[PDB]
């Protein structure tokens, strides 16, 4: 449950607000499910980064990183200045960067040259905090822009949790009326056409004449998953989901 001040960010979560916050940058690599239980897959994902910053068609990623314990971390690769490699890195429990051996032979095994940047600062004060802090480390780290320290991290924990929990649940809400409506459009078809689309929006018996020109209107080869991205950014159903609060 969101509204829970103790709710444990899951993976999808983090990259939720990660895309959200970064995603207008398509330089900036999202990675999504990495674990240093996983080694094999762990330097899979460090190479191919590396191999993205090297040949330029991206110029940082943002990684959160799950450790021992469903415990998160923040790690954020990218081009430094002249031809440098930087690695910057913080625990929310403030523990060493060196502490993770894993990480650190891979690193070495992939980019012996790159420069790390552990910046070791404890900021969660309690056993829920670390996804907040994560998210909050990766947009900062991303920009070369100083970390929350141990006090402001003490000072601002539940305001960066309720700020990024209250875009978690907008989301959630507004992806859930636009999957609804979009269930209702799609009918038993699995893919439709523009012209099937606006038929449907046309044919519709529950939607009013404003809220279906509003739709063509908002909307200026269509699946459930394209369609209901195109629904959720509706002004209408934004409000649908406002409502349901």
């Amino acid at each position: 449950d969101l509204s829970n001040p103790e709710y444990l960010y899951t993976e999808d979560d983090i990259n939720q607000l990660l895309k959200h916050y970064l995603g207008l940058d398509d330089r900036i690599s999202i990675i999504q499910h990495v674990a240093l239980n996983e080694s094999l897959l762990l330097k899979q994902t460090l190479h191919q980064v590396l191999s993205d910053i090297f040949s330029g068609m991206q110029e940082k990623a943002v990684i959160p990183l799950h450790t021992g314990n469903n415990h998160w971390v923040a790690m954020a690769i990218k081009k430094g200045m002249n031809d440098d490699i930087v690695i910057s890195y913080n625990d929310p429990m403030g523990v060493s960067i060196d502490d993770k051996v894993t990480l650190i032979n891979c690193i070495k095994e992939l980019c012996p040259g790159a420069k790390i940047n552990d910046l070791q600062t404890v900021q969660q004060t309690n056993v829920y905090d670390c996804g907040p802090f994560v998210v909050d480390n990766l947009i900062k780290m991303s920009q070369g822009q100083p970390i929350l320290s141990t006090e402001e991290a003490k000072q601002q924990a539940q305001n960066i949790r309720q700020s990024q929990v209250n875009f978690l649940s907008e989301n959630r809400m507004i992806t859930s009326a636009a999957a609804a409506l979009a269930d209702t459009l799609l009918k038993n078809n699995n893919r439709i056409t523009e012209g099937v689309l606006v038929d449907r929006i046309f044919d519709n018996k529950i939607l009013s004449v404003q809220e279906k020109q509003q739709l063509l209107n908002n909307l200026l080869s269509l699946t459930k998953e394209s369609l209901t991205r195109m629904l959720a950014s509706t002004h209408f159903v934004q409000q649908q989901a406002n409502v349901l609060l």
